[PDB]
């Protein structure tokens, strides 16, 4: 949703978006809420984000973020900002994979809400 | 094991853990191996998982799973996530009891790696 997201990402994620929303019972409404900063800790959205990340190998089976793959997918414009916020927010911590991603999202959104995006 | 697993279960299983590891020649390394995502189809671990399940009355003599009790014993957030996964992955199928549980474990891990834990 933020204006920096490369156009190609909308097509790149389309397959795994459909699959992940089906698996987690996610609605588009929940997703639209996130750029508005209305994220709540509900598995239907938190496990969706986990699902989408895992699909691009941005996280492992334990929801640990691969910083290199994350920076790789991000555009050049955001490398500086994203590296700083990852330093701050990683490694992930939480009770389960979905909570780990919720905790990461909240962490990022505290200083850099426009760096965390969901589609 | 994942961070969500109830503290109580470490003590609750200690008796049957010992008996089940002894029965199936299981080593602690094999058990630890699973958390890492490295579950293999080997009877010393797959029959161990059967054995622990049966101890909690979660499987019968044919490795049919009691979905209701399995789900009921999971903490709230894991119970929600597992309902879907268990809908897909149950009832069990396979050539023997040990393979049935291997197939269940892999099935669960495809969508919900952190849901299927072994101790
Ligand atoms: C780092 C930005 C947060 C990623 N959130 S997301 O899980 O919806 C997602 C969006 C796009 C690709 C993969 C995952
Ligand atoms: C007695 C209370 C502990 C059971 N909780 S459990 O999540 O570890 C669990 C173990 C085995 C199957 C399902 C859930
Ligand atoms: C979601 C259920 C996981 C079952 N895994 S287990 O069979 O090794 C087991 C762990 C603890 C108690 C009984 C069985």
């Amino acid at each position: 949703a933020p204006d920096w997201v490369p156009p190609e990402v909308f097509d790149l994620v389309a397959e795994d978006k459909a699959r992940c929303m089906s698996e987690h019972g996610t609605t588009q409404a929940q997703i639209d809420d996130v750029a508005k900063g209305n994220l709540v800790n509900e598995p239907s959205i938190t496990c969706y984000m986990y699902c989408l990340l895992e699909a691009f190998s941005l996280v492992d089976d334990e929801a640990n973020v691969d910083e290199d793959i994350m920076l790789g997918l991000l555009p050049d414009q955001l490398q500086e900002r994203a590296q700083s916020v990852m330093g701050k927010c990683l490694p992930t911590s939480g009770s389960d994979n979905c909570n780990k991603i919720y905790n990461l999202a909240k962490c990022v959104q505290e200083s850099a809400p426009d760096v965390w995006f969901v589609i």
